[PDB]
C-alpha cells in the first residue's frame, strides 16, 4: 500500500497538517462531527484539504505567465471527459502516501474514500478523453495553455442495464458540489444570438441580439511534479440580468437560455444538426474568443496576436471560432478584412477526429443566417476569397471548385464546417498516422494539392498519470524498481524493460501484478453487482462506445462461436475466458442498443449452460467510464481493437491497454499499426482485411451472402439469432441485427469473421503458455513509450504552436 | 466609528487573528492576491471569517437539543425576509467593532464591504419580515426553534423606475452565491405530486406520484450574544434520480419540478390560486413534516408527540399541515383517525395575518382533487367530523354550519383554508389587539363561539437587533450611555428613558444622532441616485408595499395640497418637507403600478416648480426592501401609517419608525392603537375614522361625491388629476384613479381628507419647535419596548407553544 515508492512520501510533519486540515475542513467546511460524519463527508474534508495544496502553485503559475509573456495556448473543444479529480491531484503533486496515511491515523481507508467521488463525465469518449489526457500533458510539459469548453449540469448518461437492454439515466455529477472548481461569475461575459446585420457608417453591425450570459468555472489543472497548475475554464449559461402570470412566466422562461448549457449531446462519430447544439458549439466560442482578446490586450497592434495566441480546434465543434474572430477583428477592432484574415489563419489550427461522413459537421445555411446571420456574411466572404484562390491555383478546374466550397449545394444549402477549418487554420492534422495520411489522400486531396504544408499528423496519446500511475500503481511501481521514476514524464524510458525479457524476477512480478489486478477488478464486480467472475479466467476486454464501425457485433459472433465448439465437442479443453465487453449506446442509435440487448442475451444463455459452467462467460460491463476503464483495464488480459480498417481515426483505450499489460488483438487500423509498429508485429494479434482489402471489396460490391455460403460455422450462429435461439420468448427479437448484417453491412462483419476466430485460437493458444504470455507482455509495455500524450504534446507544440515544452520545475 | 461600545470590544488578539482568517480565506477560499482582489472578494473574503465564527456554537447548538431534548418549535412560513446577514452576525457575535478594526488594518472600509450584500429577499413586506425578527427572538430567547421554508431562486423582484413606473427584474440573488447558507444535499426529501388513492389491506395508499425532490438548505439564525445559533431551512426543488430529441427534451423537462422552488409570489395581501402556489406550499409541508416526524423518532408513542412538537403556521400558506401530518399518521404510521387527530390539534397553530376577503386561500377541490387526492380526502373527512361537532353543539343551526364549513358551495366549488387551520389547531390568534379581537368579533365569530379558548392576540413585534443596533447605531449608543445594554435584549427598560424627557444632553444627543442619519440617508440619493434632498427639510417618509388599503393615495393627496398651498400663498412660511414615499406594487396590480406613476408625476410638477424650489421635494424610494428600510427609517422625522381603520392587521413598519426616533402620524388602526396607548395619544399625530366610523359610513353607503361637492381644496386636487396637470402629455392617464376615488373606492380616501391635512398641519407646527419635537420624540422612543419581538415571541412561547424562554448564556 504506501511500500509503493512511486506514491511519494508520507513526511511527518506533512501528515500531521493534513491530519489538522482535514478536521478542520469537516469542521468549519462540512459543519460536521465525527459523530453524524459520512464516508461522503470524510471524501470532501480529503478533496478541500488536498484542492488547499494547489492553490499557491496555481496563483503563481498564472501570475508566472503574466510575467513572462509566453504564447499562450487555448484548447477548445466541447467535451472534457475529466474522470475523478482527488487521486490525479494526489499523484501530480507527490500527496498520495502522506495522505493515504493522515487518513489511514483518522481510522479512514482512502480508496473507500476515492469511490465517493463523481466522474466528471463532460465527454463522450475517446475525443473528450484526449482533451483531458492533453490538459495533463500542457501542464506537465509546462506550456500556457487554457481548456476552454462548456460546463454541462449533465454529462454523458449513466447507463443502466434493465432486462438486458440500455437505459438512460442523467448523470446528475453536481448534486453534491464540485469542490475541484473555483466559480468565476465576476469574469461572465455576453454571448448574442439571433438579430441582424446593420452595415452602417462604421462598417457591420451586429444588432437585436438575444444576450446569453457566459458565466466561468475554472478548475486546476497540475503538472506532474514541476509546480505547475494551468486551468480549465468551463461556461455555464446564465439568464440575462434585465401581469402576475406574465413576471412569474418571464422568470420561469430564463430556463430557456440556461438550457444552453444543460447537456451534452450523447453522440460519438454522429452529427446531429440540432439548433441547440449549434448554440452551445457558438456558446463556448464567443465567450472564450472575449476572453482571448481582453488577454491579449492585457499583456503590453494585432500583428502580434499570433506570436501570442494559438486557438486548437478539437474537430470542428468549435470552428465558429473562426469567423468570431474575423468578425471582432473587423467589425469591433475595425481592421481591414486581408489583415484579420492573415491574423486568423495564423492563430488557428485544426485537429480532424473523424471519417464517417455522417459524423461531419454541415449546418443548414437557413439555420445559421438565422441564429448567427453575421457569421453566415463572413463564412460567405471566406468562401469567396478561398475559392479565387482556388481558381488561380487551378485555372479552369470547376469541379474542385465545387468539391472546395466551404457552400454545399442541394435540397437544403449546408455549411461544411471542415472546410471552413481548413481554409481559416495554418495547420490541419489527422489523429494517427494512416489516418493524416487518408486526410491527404482522399477526404481532404483537394486541400492538400492547394496547401501541402498545412497538413500534419499528430499522432495521439494517453498520459501515464492517470493511465498507469493511477490506475495500476503496482505495475507503476515494479518498472520503477528496475529503471526508476524518470519514465513517469518521459514514457520512452520503458524500453529499457525490454534488458529484462528474459528477467526471472520481472516476469514473476508482471504475472504477479496482473493476477493482483484481475482479483481486485472480480472483488469490484463482486461487491458492486454481486456478479461472479471466474478468477483464473482470461480477461477478455472490448471497451469503448458501442458502434457498427467498432464491431462489437464481430465480437458477439466470436463468442457464440466458442460456445458453439464447447456443446459440439464438450470434452476437448479450452482456455477458460471471461469476455467482458461495456460502453455506451447514443440513445437514439437503434442499432447499437439492439446490440446491447444481443451482449446480454448471449449471456443469458451461456452463462446458464451446465454443460459450459465456468469455461466460457459472458458480461456486458455496466456504465463503462472513465472511473471504469481505470479498474478494467489494469485487469485486461486481451484487448479487443477490431474496428473495420479504415473506420477508427486512432482510437486511445487501445493505447491504455498495452500501457497496461494487456496483449491486443486488433486490425490494422488508426494507431493499432503504429502499435504494432513500435512493438514488433510479432508481438501483437493482427488480424483481418487491410484498408486496401476493404476498398477491393467496396470495388465489387460486398455480398455478406458469399459468407454465410461458404462458412457452416457462422452459418449456424446467424440461424440461431434468426430463429430465436438467444430470444425464445421474442424469436424475431435480433431480425434487424440479421438483416444488417445479410444486406446492409457498411462494415464488413462476415469479411473478418475467419481470420478473427484463427486469430482468436492463437490467443488461445498462448495464454496455455504462461511465461511466453507475459514475455509478449514485457515486449509490448516495453515499447508503448510513444503512446504518452507528452510527446504528443510536444510535437503540437513544436510542429503548430511554435513553442517550446519544458519539464522545468516551478519554484 | 469605534467609539461606540455598544459594537463591543477590538481585542488585540482577536483583530490578529480575524486579519489572518481574512487573508487565508482571500487565498484559499477566494483563490485571489490583493494585486486582482475586488471589493467584492473582500466582502466575501470577510463574510465567510464572520461565518466561521458561527460554526462551533452552531454545532453546539444543536448537539444540546439533542442531549436537553426540548419541545422543538417549527415555524413554517412561505416567506423569510431575511435582509443582508454580515452585520446582523457581527452584532449578535459582538464582532463589530473588532471586524471593523481587523478590516480597518488591513485598509478597507467594512461599511463599504457591507453595501456589498443582496438581501436575502425571500419575502414580499410585513409576513417574511415578521418571520425573520421572530427566527430573531427565538435564538436570542434560547428555544429550540426551527423555521422552514422555501429557498426561492428569485426573491421579491429587483424594482426599476423607468419613465416614472415600476418595471420588474429578477432578484437574482444568488448570482455570486450565499456565504451564509449550507447545502445539505444528503438530507434531501421526496415530495409527491398528483397519482392516486388506493384503499386496500390496510388502508389508504398514495400511488401513481410524481415525486420532487426536496434538498434543504441551513442558515444559522444567531440570538444575541447568548451563543445560540439555531436553524432556518429551505427547502429547494431537485428533479427525481431517475431517441436522441426524446433524451435531451427530457434532461431539459427537469425544470419543470425544479421550478416549484423557482420565484416568490410577489403578492401583498391577495390570493392568487395559481397550481404552482399551491406545490410550493405543499412542497415547504411535506418535506418539513417528514424531518419533523424523523427528529421526533430519533429523540427516545405518537401521544408524545405534541410535548415535543410545536408547528406554527404562518398565515394559511402552510395550512396542508395539518391534512398531511394527518395523512402521515394515518396513512403511514396506522393510527386511528381519532388519536391522530388529538395529536394534530394539539401540534398545530394558525396564525392569522389579514382581513382582506381577496386575501383569503379558497382554493378549488378540482384543482385539491388532481394535486392531492389523498389530501382532499382527509380535508373531506376533517369537515364531516367537524360539523359533527357544530351540529352537536348548536343543534338546529344550519347556517352557523354552512357558514363554518371548509367547504365553500358555489360555481367552483373551493376549500377554505382558514377554515380548516382553525379547525385543525389548538390555538387561533390575530397579530394586534384590534385585529384579533374583530376575528373573535366578525371574521370567525362562529369559531370564537364554538371554541373561545382557541382564540388569542400576539401584537406583533419587530427585533432592536437588526431594527436599532444595526440600522441606527448611534441612537443605540445614546441610549446605552444613560441606561447600559440590558435594553438590548430587554426593550421595555426604554421606559427609563422618560427621565431625561427634560435632560438638556439627551435632547441634543437624540436630536444630534437623527440629523446624523439624515445627512448619510441623502449622502446614499447622491451617491446612488445623483438626487439632491434638502438635508433642513422635515423627512415625511412612506414606505411599505403599494396598496390601496395603506393609502399611498392618501398622502399623495396631501402633497397636492402642500403643493397647491404654497402657489396660492407663495408668501407664506411653510416648514420645508421631503417627502418620500417608498413600495413595490405587485407586478399584476394595475392600480397599484398607475399610484407609482402618480408619486413620480407629481414629483415631475412640484420638484421642478420655481416658486417652490427646496421647499417642497416628493421622490419615489426606488428599490423598497429590508436594506433600504434599515438607511431611510433612522432618517424618518415623520412616519405614515395611513390605513383605512380596520385594514392594517398589525403593521411592522410603524413600530421601527417609532424605535427609530420618528414621530407618527396614523389611523387608529392596527398595532398602532398599541403604540398610541403606549406612549400616551398625546404623543401621538391620530387622526381619521375609527373602525367604527367606517362600519357607520358602509351602513348607509360611501359616498365620495360629498366630499368633493364639499371641500374646495380636494375638488381643485380631482380637477387637476381629471384634467391632466400631473400630465400634460396624456391628459387621461390618470382617468382610472380619479374614476375609483369618485365611484370606487373601497378605502374611503376622501372621508379622512380633511382630518388628514389639518393633522398634517400640526405636524409642522410642532417641527417648527426643535426642542418640543424632540421632547415628544423621546416619549416615542422611551414607550416602543412593548413592540420587540422578544415580547411577542415570549408570548407564543408561554401561552401557545408550552415553552418557557430563556436568555441563558450557553458556553
Ligand atoms: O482523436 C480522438 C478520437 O476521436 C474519435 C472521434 C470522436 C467523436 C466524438 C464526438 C463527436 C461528436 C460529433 C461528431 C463527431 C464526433 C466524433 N470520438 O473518437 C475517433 O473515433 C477516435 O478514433 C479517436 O481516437
Ligand atoms: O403580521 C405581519 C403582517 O402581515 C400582513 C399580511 C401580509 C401578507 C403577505 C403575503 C400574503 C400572500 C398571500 C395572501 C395574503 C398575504 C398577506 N403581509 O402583511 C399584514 O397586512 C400586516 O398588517 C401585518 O403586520
Amino acid at each position: 500500500r504506501k511500500q509503493i515508492s512511486v506514491r511519494g512520501l508520507a513526511g511527518v510533519e506533512n501528515v500531521t497538517e493534513l491530519k489538522k486540515n482535514f478536521n478542520r475542513h469537516l469542521h468549519f467546511t462540512l459543519v460536521k462531527d465525527r459523530n453524524v460524519a459520512t464516508p461522503r463527508d470524510y471524501y470532501f474534508a480529503l478533496a478541500h484539504t488536498v484542492r488547499d495544496h494547489l492553490v499557491g502553485r496555481w496563483i503563481r503559475t498564472q501570475q508566472h505567465y503574466y510575467e513572462k509573456d509566453p504564447k499562450r495556448i487555448y484548447y477548445l473543444s466541447l467535451e472534457f471527459y475529466m474522470g475523478r479529480t482527488l487521486q490525479n491531484t494526489m499523484v501530480n503533486l507527490a500527496l498520495e502516501n502522506a495522505c493515504d496515511e493522515a487518513t489511514y491515523q483518522l481510522g479512514l481507508d482512502m480508496e473507500e474514500l476515492e469511490e465517493i467521488e463523481e466522474d466528471a463525465g463532460l465527454g463522450n469518449g475517446g475525443l473528450g478523453r484526449l482533451a483531458a489526457c492533453f490538459l495533463d500533458s500542457m501542464a506537465t510539459l509546462g506550456l500556457a495553455a487554457y481548456g476552454y469548453g462548456i460546463r454541462y449540469e449533465f454529462g454523458i448518461f449513466n447507463q443502466k442495464i434493465c432486462g438486458g437492454w440500455q437505459m438512460e439515466e442523467a448523470d446528475d455529477w453536481l448534486r453534491y458540489g464540485n469542490p475541484w472548481e473555483k466559480a468565476r461569475p465576476e469574469f461572465t461575459l455576453p454571448v448574442h444570438f439571433y438579430g441582424r446585420v446593420e452595415h452602417t457608417s462604421q462598417g457591420a453591425k451586429w444588432v437585436d441580439t438575444q444576450v446569453v450570459l457566459a458565466m466561468p468555472y475554472d478548475t486546476p489543472v497540475p503538472g506532474y511534479r514541476n509546480n505547475v497548475v494551468n486551468t480549465m475554464r468551463l461556461w455555464s449559461a446564465k439568464a440575462p440580468n434585465d401581469n402576475v402570470g406574465g413576471y412569474i412566466q418571464a422568470v420561469l422562461d430564463r430556463n430557456l437560455a440556461e438550457n444552453i448549457s444543460r447537456v451534452l449531446y450523447p453522440n460519438d462519430n454522429f452529427f446531429e444538426g440540432k439548433e441547440l447544439r449549434l448554440k452551445q458549439e457558438y456558446f463556448v466560442v464567443a465567450a472564450t474568443l472575449q476572453d482571448i482578446i481582453r488577454r491579449f490586450k492585457s499583456s503590453k497592434n494585432f500583428d502580434a496576436f499570433p506570436d501570442k495566441v494559438a486557438i486548437q480546434l478539437n474537430d470542428t465543434h468549435p470552428s465558429l471560432a473562426i469567423p468570431e474572430l474575423m468578425r471582432v477583428l473587423v467589425d469591433l477592432e475595425r481592421l481591414d478584412w486581408d489583415k484579420a484574415w492573415e491574423v486568423t489563419v495564423k492563430t488557428c489550427a485544426y485537429t480532424n477526429h473523424t471519417v464517417l461522413p455522417e459524423a461531419l459537421e454541415r449546418w443548414p445555411v437557413h439555420l445559421l443566417e438565422t441564429l448567427l446571420p453575421r457569421h453566415l456574411q463572413i463564412i460567405y466572404e471566406i468562401n469567396q476569397r478561398f475559392l479565387n484562390r482556388v481558381a488561380a491555383a487551378f485555372p479552369g478546374d470547376v469541379d474542385r471548385l465545387r468539391r472546395m466550397s466551404l457552400v454545399e449545394e442541394g435540397a437544403v444549402k449546408r455549411i461544411n464546417m471542415a472546410h471552413l477549418c481548413i481554409a481559416g487554420s495554418h495547420a490541419v492534422n489527422g489523429v494517427a498516422r494512416i489516418h493524416s495520411e487518408i486526410l491527404k489522400k482522399t477526404i481532404f486531396k483537394d486541400f492538400y494539392e492547394l496547401e501541402p504544408h498545412k497538413f500534419q499528423n499528430k499522432t495521439n496519446g494517453i498520459t501515464p498519470r492517470r493511465w498507469l500511475v493511477l490506475c495500476n500503481p503496482g505495475l507503476a511501481e515494479i518498472i520503477a524498481e528496475r529503471i526508476g521514476e524518470e519514465y513517469i514524464s518521459d514514457l520512452d524510458q520503458l524500453r529499457k524493460l525490454l534488458s529484462y525479457v528474459d528477467d526471472e524476477a520481472f516476469i514473476r512480478d508482471v504475472a504477479k501484478v496482473k493476477q493482483e489486478n484481475k482479483l481486485k477488478f472480480a472483488a469490484y464486480l463482486e461487491r458492486e453487482y454481486k456478479v461472479h467472475i471466474n478468477p483464473n479466467s482470461l480477461f477478455d476486454v472490448q471497451v469503448k462506445r458501442i458502434h457498427e464501425y467498432k464491431r462489437q457485433l464481430l465480437n458477439c459472433l466470436h463468442v457464440i462461436t466458442l460456445y458453439n465448439r464447447i456443446k459440439k465437442e464438450p470434452n476437448k479443453f479450452v482456455v477458460p475466458r471471461t469476455v467482458m465487453i461495456g460502453g455506451k449506446a447514443a440513445p437514439g442509435y437503434h442499432m447499437a442498443k439492439m446490440i446491447i440487448k444481443l451482449i446480454t442475451a448471449i449471456g443469458d444463455v451461456v452463462n446458464h449452460d451446465p454443460v459450459v459452467g465456468d469455461r466460457l462467460r459472458v458480461i456486458f460491463l455496466e456504465n463503462y467510464r472513465v472511473s471504469l476503464a481505470e479498474k478494467v483495464i489494469p485487469a485486461a488480459d486481451l484487448s479487443e481493437q477490431i474496428s473495420t480498417a479504415g473506420t477508427e481515426a486512432s482510437g486511445t483505450g487501445n493505447m491504455k491497454f498495452m500501457l497496461n499489460g494487456a496483449l491486443t488483438i486488433g486490425t490494422m487500423d488508426g494507431a493499432n499499426v503504429e502499435m504494432a509498429e513500435e512493438a514488433g508485429e510479432e508481438n501483437f494479434f493482427i488480424f483481418g482485411m487491410r484498408v486496401e482489402d476493404v476498398d477491393r471489396l467496396d470495388q465489387r460490391g460486398y455480398n455478406a451472402q458469399e459468407y454465410y455460403d461458404r462458412i457452416p460455422e457462422l452459418r449456424q450462429i446467424i440461424e440461431q439469432l434468426s430463429s430465436g435461439f438467444f430470444s425464445p420468448k421474442q424469436p424475431d427479437l435480433f431480425k434487424d441485427i440479421v438483416n444488417m448484417l445479410m444486406h446492409h453491412d457498411r462494415f464488413k462483419v462476415f469479411a473478418d469473421y475467419e481470420e478473427y476466430v484463427k486469430c482468436q485460437e492463437r490467443v488461445s493458444a498462448l495464454y496455455k503458455n504462461p511465461r511466453e504470455w507475459t514475455r509478449m507482455v514485457i515486449r509490448n509495455i516495453a515499447t508503448s513509450g510513444k503512446f504518452s500524450s507528452d510527446r504528443t504534446i510536444a510535437q503540437y507544440a513544436r510542429e503548430i504552436w511554435g513553442v517550446e515544452p519544458s519539464r522545468q520545475r516551478l519554484p
